[PDB]
């Protein structure tokens, strides 16, 4: 019995989750407002839902969630003061009003860094568990306004489980701290991934997210029929769409239905689902996401048969380009759980091009007969790139490898801003640690997938106020060729070196008194600057400059009166460095 969307969401999801989803919505839309105020919004909106559960015909209950929510945003008194043109949105009609609001969501918000102090935290948690859960929802959402919401609730539960276990113990910090750092990695990954999903939707169509999904599921569910994989992909894709347009109640609902659909059909999807399908809802959906792949069906025809050798290939393609191509991507991926989905979509796109050309020619079959070998370079390229880069990772270690990446990338695209260059090169530096030690069967999936993620963060940060047409080009050409494209950029000698700014290379006694993250960043920032100033420095010249810098920092940190020391050796470094790079 459903004619009120908000009555329906509230009945299906239940009050606790409803409130969590609503809090998240607001925290993602108004990233600057106090936690209190957001709680008040969530409570008025939840009472209005209750009134609707009670009478589904009460005035307003027929209104979509975007309508009701947007209406709540439009009542915030501090709205124009705190967010400006975001308040122009109020003069639009739905869906435009929600598109313009979406468009103000800040991807790199100027916010204090989260640094946990176990006593205050353990105390707050004992005082009020729900409210604790809630500020978690809040701060994380504030920092990731596109966080996949039902998954953020899952993490808020685990967060709670960790605090419930550890606060009991004697050494809180030693219990809390490792667990919180591990989870912080997992949250940052999660965040990245959903940002890529939304941005892909927003820039390349739903069709791209769909293709990716066919590839992913066809990998996990190699036995499932193309029809089943198709249905899964449709529902799952709709889920991502609702979450990317900010309708969280609906995304969480459709997701709960998907997990019900899956746990109810294991027999035609996968034998690896027995475990997952016995957990409570959030845990269940999460487990379904990360599930181990099932066995590949034992005797399978070669791909060559139906896609290169058959005589009707062109005819079949021509009757249903999409189903034919969908079938290609499905059939390739169920056989290769060891290729990265990025590679798989590249193979598929190559296949489409090959066909678009050959099916037009006088004798198509000879043109398409030999396509698979033409497909070979798309697998060879990134196998090689991986081997090569992990070596560099072996000797240098994380931070050495990051310095190489900062060098590479700064030469590559120097019109790009220092903070982004830095953030992105560091993150790229994490790929070796995350992947290189891996047994070969994962290594390509592991690296390519991670890089799409980091390169998407580059695009999203660059799209905002674009400075490198080179970047814009790599980011917006094809979603799937981002990596190769970026790998393919060579440095530019038209690039006129940037004028010398003393401000950029003056260092003070504060650097000794920095959390290490801030140390490495201050340095890495300096390195990026130097390379925008001296585009053509060489690897040895740069290594030496580095040696001089670390000697200098160590020296001045070590004296009991350091400000004098920096005040004196600092310009000595500048001189020396300018002489070396003269
Ligand atoms: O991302 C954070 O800022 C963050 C902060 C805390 I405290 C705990 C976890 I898990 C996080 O992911
Ligand atoms: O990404 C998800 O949230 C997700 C959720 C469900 I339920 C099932 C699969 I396969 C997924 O990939
Ligand atoms: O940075 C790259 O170009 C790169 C590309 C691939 I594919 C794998 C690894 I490890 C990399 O470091
Ligand atoms: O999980 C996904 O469905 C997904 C979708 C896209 I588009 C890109 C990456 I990396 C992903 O992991
Ligand atoms: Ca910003
Ligand atoms: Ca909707
Ligand atoms: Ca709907
Ligand atoms: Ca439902």
């Amino acid at each position: 019995t459903h004619k009120s969307e908000i009555a329906h969401r509230f009945k299906d999801l239940g009050e606790e989750h409803f409130k969590g989803l609503v809090l998240i919505a607001f925290s993602q839309y108004l990233q600057q407002c106090p936690f209190d105020e957001h709680v008040k919004l969530v409570n008025e909106l939840t009472e209005f839902a209750k009134t609707c559960v009670a009478d589904e015909s009460h005035a307003g209950c027929e209104k979509s969630l975007h309508t009701l929510f947007g209406d709540e945003l439009c009542k915030v008194a501090s709205l124009r003061e705190t967010y400006g043109d975001m308040a122009d949105c109020c003069e639009k009609q739905e869906p435009e009003r929600n598109e313009c609001f979406l468009s103000h969501k800040d991807d790199s918000p100027d916010l204090p860094k989260l640094k946990p102090d176990p006593n205050t935290l353990c105390d707050e948690f004992k005082a009020d568990e729900k409210k604790f859960w809630g500020k978690y929802l809040y701060e994380i959402a504030r920092r990731h306004p596109y966080f996949y919401a039902p998954e953020l609730l899952y993490y808020a539960n685990k967060y709670n489980g960790v605090f419930q276990e550890c606060c009991q113990a004697e050494d809180k910090g030693a219990c809390l701290l490792p667990k919180i750092e591990t989870m912080r990695e997992k949250v940052l990954t999660s965040s990245a991934r959903q940002r890529l999903r939304c941005a892909s939707i927003q820039k390349f169509g739903e069709r791209a997210l769909k293709a990716w999904s066919v590839a992913r599921l066809s990998q996990k569910f190699p036995k499932a029929e193309f029809v089943e994989v198709t249905k899964l992909v449709t529902d799952l894709t709709k889920v991502h769409k609702e979450c990317c347009h900010g309708d969280l109640l609906e995304c969480a609902d459709d997701r709960a239905d998907l997990a019900k659909y899956i746990c109810d059909n294991q027999d035609t999807i996968s034998s690896k689902l027995k475990e997952c399908c016995d957990k409570p809802l959030l845990e269940k959906s999460h487990c379904i996401a990360e599930v181990e792949k099932d066995a590949i069906p034992e005797n399978l025809p070669p791909l060559t048969a139906d896609f290169a050798e058959d005589k009707d290939v062109c005819k079949n393609y021509q009757e249903a380009k999409d189903a034919f191509l969908g079938s290609f991507l499905y059939e390739y991926s169920r056989r290769h759980p060891e290729y990265a989905v990025s590679v798989l979509l590249r193979l598929a796109k190559e296949y489409e091009a090959t066909l678009e050309e050959c099916c037009a020619k006088d004798d198509p079959h000879a043109c398409y007969s030999t396509v698979f070998d033409k497909l070979k370079h798309l697998v060879d390229e990134p196998q090689n790139l991986i081997k090569q880069n992990c070596d560099q990772f072996e000797k240098l270690g994380e931070y050495g490898f990051q310095n190489a990446l900062i060098v590479r990338y700064t030469r590559k695209v120097p019109q790009v801003s220092t903070p982004t260059l830095v953030e992105v090169s560091r993150s790229l530096g994490k790929v070796g640690t995350r992947c290189c030690t891996k047994p070969e069967s994962e290594r390509m999936p592991c690296t390519e997938d991670y890089l799409s993620l980091i390169l998407n963060r580059l695009c999203v940060l660059h799209e905002k106020t674009p400075v490198s047409e080179k970047v814009t080009k790599c980011c917006t050409e094809s979603l799937v060729n981002r990596r190769p494209c970026f790998s393919a950029l060579t440095p530019d000698e038209t690039y006129v070196p940037k004028a010398f700014d003393e401000k950029l290379f003056t260092f003070h006694a504060d650097i000794c008194t920095l959390p290490d993250t801030e140390k490495q960043i201050k340095k890495q920032t300096a390195l990026v600057e130097l390379l925008k100033h001296k585009p053509k420095a060489t690897e040895e010249q740069l290594k030496t400059v580095m040696e001089n810098f670390v000697a200098f920092v160590d020296k001045c940190c070590a004296a009991d009166d350091k400000e004098a020391c920096f005040a004196v050796e600092g310009p000595k470094l500048v001189v020396s460095t300018q002489t070396a790079l003269a």
